């Protein structure tokens, strides 16, 4: 359905859907296609330091349980339930995309192109963001709800250990997706003439 | 022409075109539309710290002359001509998009959401990257060649001063665009099974 929708609509219709349920139509195969297309997003010096680990169903829920538990040890009793309430809408989804950045790659590129050594650490985040956003738009184009979460770095250690992630991969973000199950919130924009100037 | 092309093609067909010429069909108005659509890209906490300053024709060339001159003072005589050779393909274009990030916004958001104070500086780069990439894809969808350059921070001061840019705006990148005038270079990809793991 990412062929149906044209570019402009894909940009404008992608919204953050924080509550998603399950659906058997959303398969590992379909996800596979989305990620293969998304990998066409560019990277500085084509270093392609981005890494994606997709957790589906069984493993998907396990992750969000990890988050819930990590929060249980860092939040006062009175705020716990309120803090983990939002985790429900993710845990209910089909799966979650874990976005990592290969730090060994960034470090090596800093050696090969010392003239940009200070920029590579940022281009690392830029490249991963472009990739994250592409995946997001593609999923929405296919009628799959998704949102971008950030439970790093508090869940990093645990996640890394339970899924044998190289030490050089740093967790950048998590994208829980699934059959949409909430109406996107209203979004406001600063007036255009304030963010854009022509000369 | 960004309605013609569908999403998947927009992702796959966007390439870096480093040599662009002029064309009167590429107007400030058309550019305007592209940027208004691109601003639908998301920002952390919807802080929208991104800022874009478009330099067209007269002012476009002036910028690239600034780059050329800045390089003339930082590069040994023997390497000058080789270093500024690539600047020709940009200077020949229609215009250039200057991507800034409002630092006062990032700093304020660090105050409002101290729980993510360490992430905002990176989300700043992420948000701007998502925006940069969207603009890039939209331009290509409309048959306009473009590339992403990084002459910051060496030209920052000069640019800031000759175009009255608030001090809190940091230069993140430059996108010279125009009538395509070069065939995109071959691009290679690391094997998919190495960047994507399923569980
Ligand atoms: C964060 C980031 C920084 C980049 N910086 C530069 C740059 O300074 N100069 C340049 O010519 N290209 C730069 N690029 C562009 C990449 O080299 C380019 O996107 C990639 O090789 C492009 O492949 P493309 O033609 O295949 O799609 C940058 C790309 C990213 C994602
Ligand atoms: C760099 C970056 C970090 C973000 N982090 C979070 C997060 O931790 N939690 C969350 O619910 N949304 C997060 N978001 C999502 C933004 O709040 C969201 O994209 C924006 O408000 C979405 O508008 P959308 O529904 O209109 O298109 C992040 C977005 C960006 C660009």
């Amino acid at each position: 359905s990412a062929t149906t929708t044209n570019l402009k609509e894909a940009i404008v219709n992608r919204r953050s859907i924080r509550k998603v349920t399950k659906n058997d139509a959303i398969t590992k195969e379909r996800i596979e296609e989305v990620l293969k297309t998304a990998l066409h997003a560019p990277t500085s010096f084509n270093m392609q330091s981005g890494r994606m680990v997709v957790l589906m169903d069984g493993e998907h829920e396990k992750f969000w349980d990890i988050v819930k538990e990590t929060l249980r040890a860092r939040v006062p009793a009175e705020n716990f339930e309120a803090t983990v309430e939002r985790l429900k809408g993710f845990h209910a989804g089909v799966g979650t995309v874990l976005f990592f950045e290969d730090q060994a790659t960034v470090e090596k590129m800093q050696e090969n192109a010392p003239l940009y050594k200070d920029q590579f650490p940022f281009w690392s985040h830029q490249g991963n963001a472009m990739l994250q956003h592409t995946v997001w738009m593609l999923l929405s184009a296919e009628g799959i709800g998704a949102s971008l979460q950030h439970y790093n770095p508090i869940v990093d250690a645990e996640v890394k250990e339970t899924w044998n992630i190289p030490a050089e991969w740093s967790l950048v973000g998590q994208m829980p997706f699934g059959e949409p199950n909430e109406q996107p919130a209203e979004r406001t924009f600063l007036p255009t003439e304030d963010v854009v100037k022509f000369y």
